[PDB]
């Protein structure tokens, strides 16, 4: 197809959770369109500036109403946070779909969904294990490594709960957050029109993706598949064996 030139703002929000291919939908949105996507691995590893500004944005994120004069401000705080890039992917972003909706009147929703079980899974190897797994002290090492400390899991831990819109969670009851999994994906259908809305399972690929955004299938190249709990569990036993990033980074090509 013709080459076009593309504005530089928020195409597509996508709502969904972690562990179900945000990090995969950044590579494919970014192979698309040619300018940054916004991941939390954005923030870890380009922008950990940002931590206390979302931390900021979701304690006041409970006053905003479906314009008042305090939503304006947060809304002004969101845009600027997200300026430069143009599609959204992952925590802390993620819990914000409904508002990025307002904020990008013209762009489009995805969401990425999978197995409930293999989302639980994953979460546990990953992002969210229990507290009594010995896995999440060899997690911890490694992302001090990355300069990542407790605020990083605050914000991790916070903007999940804003996500499921829960006061408080308890992290370690999987069934809770099953139930909270399932609940948010099917807010999140109800809620966005569908005309704006496209459903994502792992294993779909470029077409449906593509279809939606009205652009050519990316030439030569596969839909990425990174960000394994496999490939997370190898990055973390590397960076606590070097103990820098950089030492390690050349073997991680396209996940980082
Ligand atoms: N193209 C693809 N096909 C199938 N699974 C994919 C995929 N891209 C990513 N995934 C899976 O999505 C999860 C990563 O999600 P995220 O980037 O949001 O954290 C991983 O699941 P597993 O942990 O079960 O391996 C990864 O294997």
């Amino acid at each position: 197809g013709a080459m076009i030139e593309s504005s530089t703002t928020i195409q597509v929000i996508s709502a969904g959770l972690p562990r179900t291919g945000t990090k995969s939908l950044k590579n494919a949105l970014e192979i698309i369109y040619h300018k940054p996507c916004y991941h939390m691995f954005e923030i870890i590893f380009n922008k950990q500036s940002d931590i206390i500004k979302w931390q900021n944005l979701i304690h006041d994120s409970h006053m905003i109403t479906t314009l008042t004069t305090k939503t304006i401000a947060i809304y002004d705080k969101l845009k600027e946070l997200l300026d430069g890039y143009i599609a959204t992917t992952d925590l802390p972003t993620c819990g914000f779909y409904k508002d990025l909706m307002n904020i990008y009147p013209n762009a489009k929703v995805l969401l990425t969904i999978r197995d409930k079980y293999d989302w639980l899974h994953s979460l546990r190897k990953v992002v969210l294990p229990k507290s009594n797994d010995p896995w999440k002290l060899k997690i911890e090492e490694g992302d001090k490594v990355l300069g990542l400390n407790s605020d990083f899991y605050k914000l991790s831990e916070d903007s999940l709960k804003f996500a499921f819109q829960k006061d408080d969670l308890n992290f370690d009851d999987d069934q809770v957050l099953l139930e909270c999994y399932d609940e948010y994906n099917r807010l999140v259908q109800e809620t966005v029109p569908s005309d704006r809305l496209l459903v994502l399972r792992l294993g779909d690929g470029w077409e449906p993706l593509c279809k939606f955004l009205n652009v050519e299938i990316p030439n030569g190249i596969d839909y990425p598949c990174v960000n394994s709990h496999h490939q997370m569990t190898q990055l973390t036993e590397q960076l606590i064996k070097y103990k820098s990033l950089d030492a390690i980074i050349h073997m991680f090509p396209d996940l980082i």
